């Protein structure tokens, strides 16, 4: 029995998953209430399949967070909040003292209001913050698996989610301010700059105890290296118009390097690059 | 003086002009405007100094065609891939000639200086607003204030006349001994502010400076760190008056901007690149300057993809 909130690609297609092997999935809905309560949402996808999502109940035992805080305000008597970013948890975790934090890997894009695109990857990371896995972990996660992706239940979530984002915190700005460029292109011609970000990152997750595998640098250049031209998931929420998720990926990492007082001038520059795009972004027609 | 400018640009237009208003002897090398310039001069719309008619003493395709040599040649193109300005030189500089280099940017005069090492190189640092909006039409729109100084250093006789000039013309014309440090102090705001407007999608320098104050700082820092490192110490209020001045000027769309706006090739290299390059050779730490410049490349390889694709 599961209560989704809100009806973005990562909400829906999980969603959707834990629908299929027959569990009773219901959506607390906002923008998307009158469209999902009757059509559903239909998940489209080649290296799976096609399904349409129809849920138990669309309303105004484990709830999926994809105003947080609120947004669960009547909702909690295990909370899941997949997330791209890092340090999600504290804020959530201090109003309900079982937070189950989930690591999407993953290119699936919601093409209009009950429509998602589900293109690469799809694992789903599981474990409880700041670490461990419970019964009803190892439950959620064989129900991914059931469902056909990987569901990997992980005791160690939060140095997951740093070694993702020595990924996210170059390839998803980069992508974004040098408008528009794959990461092929980013990484092949600005490769010293690309390093010097991943390193940061690596020694902000160390220094908040959370330490990388010794060549994870590395690895990430040659794995990128290898993936076909790619389009992050920043600059596909940029082209959309939609807001982007600067704050838990690069915001979160600077803040946490401030903390922990390592120098960061990397990040801090495309941090701040990324608030100046936005600010810019942000403007009103009304001036 | 006999002073050629080479091109109709509105940089060299606009200067050349106030040396003709001044009395001094000034002709033109014209490609493209060449007809109508030759019949019809150069027109300069300026409510500050007042409209002028340019006439050239002599307009001609080829410096090769001159009679009389020139004391000084004025040569104000941007500096950016391609541009070849010795190629442009090479029949317009005789031994006495003064080259006079106006242009924005760091460590601009070496190539040339190399490449006429036994004449006197005159570097211009202007702060203006001009455009060239139709052949043989130039508006003046905002300052106007020349720096001109010899490379690598000093003030020649020549140099002071050049000023003097200017000054009568009704601009500021300033001769200093130390032009590279006068550029180094541009350099602090340029290659903070012309980056972060372009690469912002274009933002004015107010709403840059109140929301990131210390990122500009810290690359302004850097930027001060680096000059003192090639031997052009700054003075150490330069980042704090720097700021203070922003915040007190109306919001302003920088040259950078106007450039990327206009589809026109930008002034990255000379700006930003060579202020890199200059740290990078004196070890100065600028992971601030790396990190704008690296971008700006990406930026730069982003905008010259085909529509076309693949």
């Amino acid at each position: 029995n599961i209560l989704v909130i809100g009806t973005g690609a990562i909400g829906s297609f999980y969603g959707a998953l834990l629908a299929k092997t027959g569990h009773c999935v219901s959506v607390v809905s906002r923008s998307d209430y009158e469209t999902v309560k009757a059509k559903g949402i239909r998940i489209r996808s080649a290296t799976l399949g096609d399904y349409t999502f129809r849920p138990a109940a669309v309303v105004r035992d484990c709830t999926l967070l994809c105003d947080r805080v609120g947004l669960l305000r009547d909702a909690v008597a295990g909370i899941v909040l997949i997330s791209n970013g890092i340090d999600i948890e504290p804020e959530v975790a201090a109003a309900f003292p079982e937070v189950i934090s989930g690591l999407a890997f993953i290119g699936v894009t919601r093409t209009a209001p009950g429509e998602i695109w589900h293109q690469a990857y799809g694992r789903l990371m599981l474990g409880n913050y700041p670490g461990g896995v419970s019964e009803r972990v190892k439950t959620l996660a064989a129900a991914f698996e059931e469902a056909g992706i990987d569901g990997i239940a992980t005791e160690n979530i939060t140095t997951a989610r740093w070694q993702k984002c020595v990924w996210n915190a170059a390839f998803n700005p980069l992508s974004v301010l040098s408008g528009g460029l794959d990461t092929l292109d980013i990484l092949s011609t600005q490769e010293g700059f690309v390093r010097a970000i991943m390193q940061e990152i690596r020694a902000v997750a160390a220094a908040n105890g959370h330490p990388l595998p010794e060549d994870i640098v590395e690895k990430n250049v040659a794995s990128t290296y290898k993936m076909p031209p790619y389009k992050t998931s920043m600059l596909v929420d940029f082209e959309a118009g939609q807001p982007m998720e600067t704050e838990v990926i690069l915001g979160n990492a600077v803040r946490a390097g401030r903390r922990t007082r390592v120098a960061i001038p990397h990040l801090e520059s495309v941090y701040a690059l990324m608030k100046l795009l936005e600010l810019r972004t942000s403007k009103s027609l009304w001036g």
